[PDB]
RNA sequence: CGGGCUUGAGUUCAGUGGCGGCAGGCGGAAUUCGUGGUGUAGCGGUGAAAUGCAUAGAUAUCACGAGGAACUCCGAUGCG
């Protein structure tokens, strides 16, 4: 039971390792989600261009045919791969509205977890 | 030993300044946990992997709730 009527948002959660696009509704329930990993890019080589490309064609074509039209770009975390992924559904039938960089940053939180040697 | 002086020293008055100390209040970003909604094939991690968490419903996303810790930019100087 999902209802996404003309437009959306669209998350990207990139890192050093993977990165996850998801599109929702304008409820932030989620109507398709794709990433490296679910593509089969398991190797170092999950952090490209072309696999957050491939990742964003499968999304944005499973997506489009539910009355998805018109999106809204947040990015959250580093990465290579979230310009190729907004170019892929931007060019996917999906029009982008803005983007926005979610990314957070800490005010001085918590520790961070050492350091590798 | 006795007396004197104002430069040393101290007291007063004024000006200016500070992450200097102790104590009480207040705040936002981030992180963790729990509850509910969407959704399903992976997430995470490495030089490469595995252990690990996941269809008895994870990662992701939105809302409600709870708690602890540290204070981005200013910001390299200043104080003790």
């Amino acid at each position: 039971v999902v209802r996404v009527e003309a437009v959306g948002q669209a998350h990207i959660h990139s890192s050093f390792n993977n990165i996850i696009i998801s599109l929702a509704n304008s409820e932030g329930q989620v109507i398709s989600w794709s990433s490296a990993g679910k593509m089969g890019f398991r190797s170092s080589k999950k952090n490209t261009p072309y696999a957050a490309q491939m990742a964003a064609q499968d999304c944005a074509k499973v997506a489009y045919d539910m009355g998805l039209r018109k999106v809204t770009v947040y990015v959250k975390g580093p990465g290579n791969g979230r310009e190729s992924a907004i170019r892929t559904i931007h060019g996917a039938g999906i029009e982008v509205m803005e983007i926005i960089d979610v990314t957070p940053m800490p005010h001085n939180g918590c520790r961070p977890p050492k350091k590798r040697r």
